[PDB]
């Protein structure tokens, strides 16, 4: 898989180049499932580039990509080598020129992530992680923080892409519950992949969200775990990649405390 | 004042060097008025340095600083030249190594800000602005966004430092109103001065908050205005540096629409 991975880092750098040239130019902003679910031409062409490049070298492999699943392809994860691609994680940031946009590639064999690559092109930061080998940013090794006390922790989360009132209501009240524990604070930079890479560096202690997709988190998940952190479902159980929920923490102590505090929001799975 | 200003830029870059070497070392964290109201040796160290060097060169000038006020100095603004200083805006970010911390200096004469310098040391970003002379980031000229439609805007705000349940419920309730207009999104980077600097560059369309202080916003306010933005009280009234409240928007249409939507929290003024 190291060949696949070496190839992946090369593709991520190239697609990052395209994303960061486009971010300063004029854009065609179109709508996906709602007025706040957006897509530009750059989302579409970068995903096209990546999928057809990988298919060339590795014609037997499977793909799950955002814009492809949007085009009618299905998100069904099987045992076959599958590349899980978000061409632009943080499309709303991109459209606004808010300076956090990531290219994300995860690679799963037997439904387990083997390596992940996250390229934050505006910052010039390349995060990579291979199962068993550690996590790196620009060739430097990452470690999660050591905080075990929730009342001294800094959390990252997002409000999400739903404006359904009851949903929005549970998101905000889950926030209030954690805020008033109290925790030191809560941050939102606008993309799941970068929020998670900030946990891996030890800049934040935990990230949680409900509503994300498998493509938003596949690459960054192995970066957290290889840096020493943990992935978990909001029930407190095992992380389920197709479930649309994630807690990504420095350790199980903080992970479990969050799970205990927050209420589950009902969501259709990626595999339904 | 250009000599004062050139001096200020030199001082901010210097102090930024202290902050950003300190951030990679262990801190003893201390509390002020609450368990989420944090201070370290560096906040105090840096403010002392800053105030000595200025009044070394400018004996007649007045000073307002966060840790000085915590040491019993009073935050009254006269017509005298006054340096308004936050050594570290983003102390909780600093403590955690969350990569957004700023040194902030504003300079007021006759109770109006003449110039402002904000140094985001981890990114190596120096934002400066002088009345009538424009806004710059590392030599590059800033311009706010053109967005006049609130339904297509991206906002920044912070949950703040109060854990009083009445206040917190108001903060989130105001959030919910705006989120559900709907706006494209809401981000939180953890420091007012950096939040406001993101508005000046055009990356975010507007920032608002209640509960901040004159030292959090004195430097970055003139950077937004010289980039073409507007400042305003959340009441709809004129911005008031001592009122603990601010909207910093790209334009009047957005600022007034926000004031309309949100309710005011009663706050103790800085000059009281
Ligand atoms: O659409 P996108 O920018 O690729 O992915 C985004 C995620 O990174 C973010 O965590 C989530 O809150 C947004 O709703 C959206 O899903
Ligand atoms: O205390 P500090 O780090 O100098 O300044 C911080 C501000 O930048 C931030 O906008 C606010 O939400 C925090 O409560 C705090 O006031
Ligand atoms: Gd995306
Ligand atoms: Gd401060």
């Amino acid at each position: 898989w190291q060949e696949c991975m070496d190839y992946a880092v090369t593709l991520a750098r190239q697609a990052g180049e395209v994303v960061c040239e486009a971010i300063k130019n004029e854009m065609n902003v179109m709508l996906k499932s709602s007025p706040v679910d957006l897509v530009t031409a750059t989302d579409q062409k970068v995903e096209k580039m990546l999928i057809s490049s990988i298919k060339e070298k590795y014609p037997s492999h499977s793909f799950i990509g955002e814009e492809s699943v949007a085009a009618g392809e299905k998100s069904i994860l099987t045992d076959n080598p599958t590349w899980i691609i978000d061409p632009i994680d943080g499309t709303t940031n991109f459209v606004h020129r808010f300076p956090f946009v990531a290219v994300s590639i995860g690679f799963a064999v037997n439904k387990k992530i083997e390596f992940g690559v996250v390229y934050s092109c505006v910052e010039g930061k390349m995060y990579t992680a291979r199962k068993g080998k550690g996590a790196f940013c620009n060739g430097q090794k990452l470690q999660v923080s050591q905080q075990e006390d929730i009342t001294k922790s800094l959390l990252v989360t997002e409000l999400g892409s739903s404006r359904t009132p009851e949903t929005v209501r549970m998101v905000l009240s889950n926030m209030e519950k954690l805020f008033c524990i109290p925790v030191h604070g809560i941050r939102s930079v606008g993309t799941a992949a970068v929020n998670m890479c900030l946990v891996a560096t030890g800049g934040a202690d935990a990230y949680y969200e409900m509503g994300i997709h498998c493509w938003d988190v596949a690459g960054a998940g192995i970066i957290v775990t290889e840096a020493g952190g943990v992935l978990m479902d909001v029930t407190g159980g095992p992380f389920d990649l197709m479930s649309r929920r994630v807690i990504a923490a420095n350790n199980r102590i903080l992970a479990e405390r969050i799970a205990k505090e927050i209420q589950v929001i009902p969501l259709q799975r990626d595999d339904e």
